[PDB]
C-alpha cells in the first residue's frame, strides 16, 4: 500500500504496514 503523509510534528508515529500511529501515548 501507499504510505500517507506523516504528521510527526507533535505525534511520534511508529512504523506499521502502511500505517502511522502515535506511540508516545503508550509510554
Amino acid at each position: 500500500g501507499y504510505i500517507p503523509r506523516a504528521p510527526r510534528d507533535g505525534q511520534a508515529y511508529v512504523r506499521k504496514d502502511g500505517e502511522w500511529v502515535l506511540l508516545s501515548t503508550f509510554l
